[PDB]
């Protein structure tokens, strides 16, 4: 009966039997010395195979998400692809979100399309639209919730019917909620999917991705490919992101709470034309939001009253949240997903409003947080 | 004009411009803030899709090989994986070696195969098989020389220009004689694969992947599965592999002649029925090798008289020799490919012999190696 | 007017000027290019003088204690070592408290007294009692509040006066209460003092120390000594310390409360003698500690009423709570001073009773925490 | 009967015990259980007192001088800092060398006299002079052999003899040629002082110190001021001087090697004055170097004909050789100690020539070396 911020703190995270060491170490090492020709000391053999410090992450996230088995990897992008490349083949279909990462997109429509899996975008918060895309040759529906970057919501538990009708695996990518937000196994999800890039990690110095998964016999698959492709989380970098895990409940309490003041700064807010987020009462899948998510999350979008200029210029205005790219980390970020992070979808379904502005609420003191983006709003 | 050993040293690592830092610094970062948007500052945005530590190591492959383009991965595997899915396509077909590295053959066979490449493996000693064994599907020739683990010899020049004639590209894995000893680039290669967790690293210690490769244009084919699939070497990675490669020319120096000096001791033993070694005259492909390498590598592997029964028992009785897999450390190991490296190959082409030892002579002092040896093979 | 988790995030770390990367690179360089002989860049010669990833923490460290300089040190002991070294010589005496770090009075007492050093421990929680105890020679007060480990409280504005009417320095040793909850050069201290092992890193993993002066010309001084005996953080630690330093108040924050719950849970219990907290009203100078501290810590000691032997049953019964050294990090600790932290004060007038059990209450679930402790007391 | 380069590579660094790394973990933690009150697991308690990673470092280097005991510091300044502060108290008189490290000069000088040490410096290159300047109250001899910058030679036998008649500590500072060329304690030296900041971590990416002894009381002495003032080596960077260690036989071969090139160049080239290595026939002092080192060193001065402006000229037109303070790197070094390294010695008996400059040969390729030094040179 062991609490989320218990279990990221202890657990895979024993202390080290021979010294006691409270914190996992770093195993800087490729190799391992056997006694005898197969004799492996603790099940260790050769570091992309699995390494002690990158075990520890792989069952922390497993813990947290309530799955059997944790795989860390490269990069969030490393985690998807060795996830399509297990559960996909030439000949294949894939749902995907009408609103995601544009890596996401890319990574289906210019590498995947080429090896043989065809693919439809659609809206996961109609669940009769998804039900109705389920083609003979489906393998998976790709949930993204809250999606990047309109913060759209999809009912997990009812995709997870859909897909499990039609003998599909229902993969929800929980980079934006994270696990102390939303568990999405719990809901019939197959797969999770996380950017540690973002909020596990948590201090935008490192990438790494991970899976999660709730059956034994699809970790064994997806962990054939983690070995043999090789895309693995190098042991330090594993290691920062169990450190960041450590502080994940008090960092994401403080995202929500800030988010939501800088929420109420932007409402009604003149140049404001609309305000997303899902802990606003007429969010589109509110309701779905307050059934599935502990709280409504750091993230918030906005559309500029003044167009792509006035988007253009606020970006450019603010001197605590910083211009960059990427999210989930202590630190403010700002952007502009048209020109940015979502100019890889430009010309697609997936083309995101130029108006629109996305903010990653950090943990800076929320006050000047406030009177930052209320100084760049003003024309 | 400059030197090998002065380019592992200062190519891509000029002296930082800011604070004159001799080091490249560790940019443990996932982000990059921007001067309004789209205003890069030295052109870095994102981590995964670059990172400064990650190009001083790319800059510097690229240099050592003599390359236009040098590219990082996670691992050697995710270097073949990264490449493979870039130029090959379901129908697509490839020739490899009859004698490799079991995660080369298990990645082709066992993943590429399922997603539509067929392969056959060929004797690349033998230029009259690799031209006869071209198909009109066929788009690439994978070449390892010395092979993993018998250290058969190919003749990269001579497979340039039989590939070239069937509009294939010549793709050679340099990871056991490494850019010190040979220059497949020079040579006609079109790619250069290394697992860098071998000699280039030199320290038993990363876990790491290099592409290098002569065309620009396909160097940006791979950049973009780099980006995408996002199978990256971390900053911290990448930058103990810089680190290692400074002392490349004076590791190797010293591993060549640890190994020779090994090969005496096992000529002629008693108990050998077999040494491989590039180096030796009658080696088979010794007079390609001395064209084509510096010098004949630190890798050493041989047949025991007493067949698996009295090599597992050299295996186990070695005490400064490690029994573990990998190779390419500062430290010396040992291993039984048909049992741990190569059981992967059992049952194939590339099964590989079961009274075979495979040596990775490192560089302590060579009568303590010699002795070790002596003694471990003592029935 | 920016607030504290604002700085704590930013202030030292601008992004990097080149690269834009947001999170400062890890120098992990000895040495640095000048520009012909004496030109530096960005003022940088050589790493023990001063390195830039340690500049971050120091300029991070002052804007949070609103100093004018830091000084990152090898541990809390060498920031005392060096602090020391620099203000006294022989012949000088110096007031210290009559509870503290063992290390901070073996350091004291069997080094600087060797050195010609007098020392007398006085009751700091008694200003009439540290008037009193002033010499022609004292040179410096030194002050913990909240003491290690009974947690008693000094009134830093009334000692600062006291120092100050005796041409002495006030030195305060922060670490329990972090810069968060309290902030010495405000009220009158000198010198700040830290453990950066404590909650500064926050987890367990770095062993640092940290100075921060009001008075540039000490700050000098102290920067010689820094430089000359070289006892400096290294450039990775320092790195992890800014790390943890973004998340204090969070952690903090949450400190505090669970600290609160537990006090909750052991007052009364009846295996329970007493409890030691600052924010128990009826807690020696808990009236000094609401003006001074922003809250009261996350530390908690009580005494067993069934002596020694009780102690020693429930610091080894605890699952949660690990039984180890140290303080401040996200993990809960549990240790009895008498036989481990201060072992070093037996038979001097800072013995702790040997019935004490010290918590660092960590961050974990709190409903974890106060269950573990319940089984553990029960006899 | 192991050598030194076997030793250097498996010295205090055995296979894990749990998993079998062959590379030592790094130990980034500040604390360890304990089972039980005591219960020590492997010995460790708290890292400021003993940490895994660098009880590593050493033993190695314990194993490497042969010595009972090392102990590694934050630099090698705190190296120097710890070793006095146990071994002297105030009324104490130090010899020490007429040519030196600023740094050394400066410790003693201006903390350490302030602190009731006396000094004096003498020319250890006569043991006549050494005898002569014994002092009832001197408690060591402090001897660099080398020296820096002049690379004049000291008998250590025959200084041990002196020392050692007058009940008095006999101190190498083995940094220059380190333990590869040159074993002090095998020649009678009570301490042996390292910066392992120069060629021990060898790749000038580390600050860092040492210290080895032959006696165990001593080192008990010693260990007690390491834990007590705390100037440790980190475990990261410990790792990293053990990871450079590894490579030492074979670096400091080249750097001998390559220095005996650039010599040859200087030596009778019409700008130079005067060619300073220990390894030319006629250099003062070369029959004792022949004697007591395996080789010369990478280390060599040279004063300029036309006077201080000339080799400040040089420093600068240097294009491989990097100007910058520190040595003993695989990349080359250039300095002028009048105004750099040995500005701290102006106005002393320690002052260098200002018409000297510094070398510290590299591994580069040695024609890059000499063509660069030879255009550096050209008026
Ligand atoms: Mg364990
Ligand atoms: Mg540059
Ligand atoms: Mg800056
Ligand atoms: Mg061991």
């Amino acid at each position: 009966y062991e609490g989320f911020e218990t279990l990221a703190i202890h657990a895979g995270q024993e202390a080290d039997a021979e010294t006691g060491a409270v914190v996992v170490p770093i195993y800087q090492t490729s190799t391992y010395r056997q006694d005898g020709v197969g004799g492996l000391r603790g099940g260790y053999e050769y570091s992309r195979t699995a390494n002690p410090t990158r075990t520890a992450l792989e069952e922390c996230l497993a813990a947290l998400e309530g799955g059997v088995r944790g795989l860390a990897f490269a990069s969030g992008m490393a985690a998807e692809d060795t996830l399509l490349r297990t559960i996909a083949r030439p000949g294949d279909h894939l749902i995907i979100p009408n609103d995601a990462y544009g890596g996401t997109f890319r990574l289906v429509s210019k590498v995947f399309e080429r090896w043989g899996v065809s693919w439809d975008a659609v809206d996961l918060s109609n669940p009769e639209a998804v039900r109705t895309a389920i083609r003979p040759e489906t393998v998976a529906i790709w949930v993204e919730t809250p999606t990047n970057p309109l913060l759209n919501i999809a009912d997990i538990a009812a995709l997870a019917d859909i897909a499990h009708a039609a003998d599909a695996l229902l993969v929800v990518d929980n980079t934006f909620a994270s696990p102390y937000l939303q568990r999405p196994l719990s809901l019939g999800a197959d797969v999770v999917v996380h950017s540690t890039t973002k909020y596990l990690g948590g201090h935008s110095d490192v990438v790494g991705g991970a899976l999660v998964v709730a059956d034994a016999e699809l970790g064994e698959r997806l962990a054939f490919h983690q070995n043999s492709m090789g895309a693995v989380a190098g042991p330090f970098d594993a290691w920062l992101t169990l450190r960041g895990i450590k502080t994940l409940g008090v960092r994401m309490d403080r995202h929500c709470a800030n988010a939501e003041r800088v929420v109420e700064a932007l409402v009604g807010h003149p140049e404001v034309a609309e305000v997303l987020y899902p802990g606003l009462p007429d969010h589109p899948g509110h309701k779905v939001a307050v059934d599935q998510m502990r709280a409504f999350g750091g993230m918030v979008s906005f559309r500029m009253r003044g167009g792509e200029e006035a988007a253009l210029r606020v970006c450019a205005k603010t001197k605590v949240f910083t211009l960059a790219e990427s999210l989930g980390g202590v630190e403010s970020l700002i952007e502009h997903p048209g020109k940015m992070t979502h100019a890889s979808t430009a010309g697609s379904l997936l083309e995101v409003p130029s108006d629109l502005v996305r903010l990653s609420v950090g943990i800076e003191t929320v006050d000047d947080l406030v009177n930052d983006l209320l100084q760049a709003l003003e024309p």
